[PDB]
C-alpha cells in the first residue's frame, strides 16, 4: 500500500484523452491505483468521481497504488504522469 502524489503539467484539462491516459494506465493494474485531486482520491478510472474532479491547468493531484502491481502500477502512472506531460515527477 503506497500512494504517489503528482501535479498536472499538461495544463490541458485531463480530458478523456489524458484523463483516461492515467486512468487507463492506472485502471489496468492488479493493484489498487487511483488518482487524488485537491485531496479527492478515486479510481482515476472513476469518471463519475473524476468527472466532478478532473484536473488540467497545472492542476495538481495525487495517485495511489496498493497491491502487487503497486510498483508496476504506479510506475506507469508516475512515468506516464511525466511521460504524458500530464503530471510532473
Amino acid at each position: 500500500m503506497e500512494k504517489k502524489e503528482f501535479h498536472i503539467v499538461a495544463e490541458t484539462g485531463i480530458h478523456a484523452r489524458p484523463a483516461t491516459l492515467l486512468v487507463q494506465t492506472a485502471s489496468k493494474f492488479n493493484s489498487d491505483i487511483n488518482l487524488e485531486y485537491k485531496g479527492k482520491s478515486v479510481n482515476l478510472k472513476s469518471i463519475m468521481g473524476v468527472m466532478s474532479l478532473g484536473v488540467g491547468q497545472g492542476s495538481d493531484v495525487t495517485i495511489t497504488v496498493d497491491g502487487a502491481d503497486e510498483a508496476e502500477g504506479m510506475a506507469a502512472i508516475v512515468e506516464t504522469l511525466q511521460k504524458e506531460g500530464l503530471a510532473e515527477q
